[PDB]
C-alpha cells in the first residue's frame, strides 16, 4: 500500500472533454492536452501523510496533506478549494472538495494503486469523470 515513486502517465481518458463541459476555452483545452503539458507525478507517502508534486514542462505544483485533515488546493479548472481525503480502502483514497468562494460543480478526485502497480487518478465534476493512469519510473 505504498504510493511513493516517480509516476509517468501512460493513459488519459476524457480530460479535454471534461474541461470542455466545464466551459474552459478551446485555447487552454488545447494547451492542457499538448504533449508538453503531460504531467509527471512524484509522490512521497509516509503512512497517512502525503507529498504530491505534479509537474509539466511549464508548470509545477505540490500538495502536502494528511488523510483526514483538511487542506487547501485548487479544482481542475483552478478554483481555490478546501479538500479532505479519506481512505476508501487500503489501496484507494478519495478527496471531497468544497469551493472556498462561490458555487460550482461538485468536484472530487481519487487515487488508487492496482496490484500490478499502476496508479489510477480519477477526477469528477458532477456527472463527468476523467481517468489518468501512471506507472512508476
Amino acid at each position: 500500500p505504498n504510493f511513493s515513486g516517480n509516476w509517468k502517465i501512460i493513459r488519459s481518458e476524457n480530460f479535454e472533454e471534461l474541461l470542455k463541459v466545464l466551459g474552459v476555452n478551446v485555447m487552454l483545452r488545447k494547451i492542457a492536452v499538448a504533449a508538453a503539458s503531460k504531467p509527471a507525478v512524484e509522490i512521497k507517502q509516509e503512512g497517512d501523510t502525503f507529498y504530491i508534486k505534479t509537474s509539466t514542462t511549464v508548470r509545477t505544483t505540490e500538495i502536502n496533506f494528511k488523510v483526514g485533515e483538511e487542506f487547501e488546493e485548487q479544482t481542475v479548472d483552478g478554483r481555490p478549494c478546501k479538500s479532505l481525503v479519506k481512505w476508501e480502502s487500503e489501496n484507494k483514497m478519495v478527496c471531497e472538495q468544497k469551493l472556498l468562494k462561490g458555487e460550482g460543480p461538485k468536484t472530487s478526485w481519487t487515487l488508487e494503486l492496482t496490484n500490478d502497480g499502476e496508479l489510477i487518478d480519477t477526477m469528477t465534476a458532477d456527472d463527468v469523470v476523467c481517468t489518468k493512469v501512471f506507472v512508476r519510473e
